């Protein structure tokens, strides 16, 4: 702050400037004291000499001739020099008085002197100043910007130049005109009776000398400038690049600095060649990284991550991860984890020491642009059964998981279409079974192509794309499960067809309108779960009583009002979903479907129920929902495997209490009114909510 | 509070004067002294 910006030549600099302060005072001092000049008459056994004048007179003469004959500079010198001293002594302190400059010159004293004091510099090298790059950054990108205090510092070492060589110039020729003696003609004749005058003052020779002396001083004073003016003019100190940190500690960033920082990095050096190497290290973006890490495992103890730890959907211990910065070291230390949930992480690299975690199946990824290690990325390949990926712009999307060959169930969560998907060949997924896409592509990619070797299960749910061509699905030989989700075919699509192998259909969200096509299915003889959710289907083809292997049916959220009695010839079917739906009198046929377990019908327009309905004694569901059931009927109570009930929001009067012969139906699996339930007897109400 | 309110002509004013108080102190002793 006021020691550390001195180089060399300008302590010696301010010493001359003392040393010239102190000569110039002395001078001033004995000018004041002892400067006074003797004079007499000039022209006139030896006699003495007596001019018959009194000491006033004498007096008189002695100022007379001192402002007459003494030479101006000769009695100004003490003066002079005092005069040059300050005026080189307010040139050389106006670089630190200048508030302007001060503030950024107290602002770098203060930003390096923590920086140095910092010892995580030497761990570097090898707590806080974590934050302190903070100070570093907004420090050097608002003062890069400068380097007038570096033209200011110039023009003030050009004044002293130019100072110097004008005292050099005209004190060279001065200093010879001086004398001991002198002589003063002066017309005091007939007012002194005298005109001629032989005179001297004490301290000419005095003077001589010590002038003689004070140019030296200055001398090696313009010396001294010219040295810094050839270091200010040969090195070019606008720029500086270390090449010695970067080569030594093996750092490649820092790269170089603008004008001011340039010029305070030399004088630095040039005063201290340790301290611009230790405050080099808060520059280091790397640097800042590693202090981020030990700050974070500072933060995160393997406690916390074990806290988080849960079960996730498939069945796994998981570690869910909402916000982090890169992956901390204690999570390796945690093996009994089978799934890790990312969410929203940048800039991940995954090291080596993710092979410590052999337990491990599963990942989950949202938002996260993640890179891996070779041990890392070949302990993944040979390891992972699962994975959960969820990207917005493509960027979080990494590659290498194209080349995992032990990989199982995959999940993507993101847009590949933005009309070609760039999506990377699936040929290295060498054990893949079950595919799930989050995407908007309009026709089936060829990647998939390159996996239906061992595909087992394709899920393709977009957002509504239209699933134009539908091509490479018929390469599907070893697909045994389907789900085309939204694909807006508006149709039941031709390579579905192709397909022999599947056995569940689903075609939710496809608003089906005509589906002709059911006597296709009849080719595929493997059809044991058909769905067509959210469709606008209203009639139902009497060839659907033509597939055999049906076992679950799924109408729900359609058009159909009076459904067909064929429909019923199915009798192997077990789930039948008519719920949201405008279905209004259910056919006696129904009795038929003794297989069936599971019926709803909820939010439609079902005003009775017929007998047959109770016949299927394996009826372990039964959804009425918001029906226009009037009453119950007492059958009911045959159902002793039904387990759930659903017939609130109906207009029931008082529910029958053959509902107390319900063994596995109980409360909570009736879903009932309760003003209904509570025309039941206390007896059956007893028994459902508890053990009486 | 008696520092952050001198703006650069505020200080070199304030030199000035104490220059010129200097200079009058001086200029006072010497007139007491030799005049």
């Amino acid at each position: 702050a006021f020691r550390v910006l001195k180089p060399w030549w300008d302590v010696f600099t301010d010493y001359l400037s003392v040393a010239m302060l102190m000569i110039g005072v002395f001078g001033c001092t004995l000018q004041v004291m002892q400067d006074k000049i003797i004079c007499l008459p000039k022209r006139v056994e030896m006699k003495g000499l007596k001019t018959d004048l009194d000491l006033q007179q004498y007096s008189f003469i002695n100022q007379m001739c001192y402002e007459r004959a003494l030479h101006w500079y000769a009695k100004y010198f003490p003066y002079l020099v005092l005069i040059h001293t300050l005026v080189f002594m307010l040139c050389s302190n106006f670089w630190f008085k200048f508030p302007g400059s001060s503030s950024k010159i107290e602002h770098f004293i203060s930003i390096l002197g923590k920086c140095f004091d910092s010892p995580w510099t030497t761990r570097a090298l090898s707590e806080q100043a974590k934050a302190l790059f903070e100070k570093v950054k907004k420090f050097r990108l608002h003062v890069e910007e400068g380097d007038i205090l570096y033209a200011m510092y110039v023009r003030q070492t050009v004044l002293k130049v130019i100072k110097f060589l004008i005292i050099i110039a005209y004190n060279s020729a001065l200093v010879s005109k001086v004398q001991f003696t002198v002589d003063c003609n002066v017309d005091i004749q007939d007012m002194t009776g005298y005109k001629n005058f032989s005179c001297n003052h004490t301290m000419a020779h005095l003077f001589s000398k010590l002038s003689f002396c004070y140019l030296c001083f200055v001398s090696i004073y313009g010396l001294t400038c010219l040295y810094t003016l050839y270091w200010l003019f040969y090195r070019s100190l606008r720029e500086y690049s270390f090449e010695y940190v970067r080569q030594e500690t093996g750092i490649d960033d820092i790269p170089d600095v603008k004008n001011d920082f340039a010029f305070m990095l030399h004088m630095i050096d040039q005063y201290d060649p340790l301290y611009s190497k230790r405050f080099a290290v808060f520059l280091s973006e790397v640097s800042e990284n590693k202090l981020k890490q030990l700050n974070l495992n500072n933060e995160w103890t393997p406690d916390k991550l074990r806290q988080k730890l849960q079960t996730n959907a498939h069945n796994r211990l998981e570690l869910p991860l909402i916000m982090l910065s890169g992956l901390p070291d204690t999570v390796f230390e945690i093996t009994e984890l089978q799934s890790l949930k990312l969410e929203i992480i940048k800039n991940v690299m995954i090291p080596a020491t993710i092979a410590q975690l052999d337990n491990l199946q599963e990942l989950c990824l949202h938002q996260c642009s993640v890179k891996i290690h070779s041990a890392a990325l070949s302990f993944l390949k040979e390891n992972l059964k699962v994975l959960s990926v969820k990207f917005d712009d493509m960027r979080e999307l990494p590659p290498w998981m194209y080349g995992l060959r032990n990989l199982e169930e995959l999940y993507l969560v993101g847009s590949l279409s933005h009309k070609n998907v760039t999506l990377e060949s699936l040929r290295d997924l060498k054990s893949l079974k079950i595919l799930s896409i989050k995407s908007n592509v309009s026709k089936i990619p060829q990647a998939v192509v390159d996996v239906s070797s061992h595909l087992q299960k394709m899920c393709v749910h977009n957002d509504g794309t239209k699933l134009v061509m539908l091509n490479n699905l018929k390469k599907m030989t070893n697909l045994t499960e389907l789900e085309l989700v939204h694909c807006d075919l508006e149709r039941i699509p031709h390579a579905v067809f192709s397909l022999l192998s599947l056995q569940e259909l689903d075609l939710k969200e496809n608003n089906l309108k005509s589906i002709e096509e059911i006597v296709s299915f009849q080719h595929l003889r493997k059809l044991t779960v058909l769905k067509l959710w959210y469709n606008s289907i209203a009639y139902i083809p009497e060839h659907i009583k033509k597939l055999t292997s049906l076992e679950r049916l799924f109408f729900s959220h359609n058009k159909v009002e009076v459904l067909p009695s064929h429909l019923f010839l199915c009798n192997k079917i077990r789930y039948l979903d008519l719920s949201y739906n405008d279905i209004r009198f259910i056919p006696p046929e129904i009795g038929v479907l003794q297989s069936l377990q599971y019926f709803s019908i909820t939010c439609n327009k079902v005003e009775s129920l017929p007998d047959e309905l109770y016949f299927c004694k394996k009826l372990k569901t039964l959804k009425i929902g918001k029906n226009s059931l009037s009453v119950l009927s007492p059958k009911i109570g045959n159902l002793l495997f039904l387990s759930y009930l659903d017939i609130k929001g109906n207009h029931f009067e008082v529910l029958p209490p053959e509902l107390g012969d319900c063994r596995a139906l109980k409360r909570a699996r009736l879903v009932v009114e309760d003003a209904l339930f509570e025309t039941l007897p206390s007896d059956v109400r007893e028994q459902m909510k508890a053990d009486a």
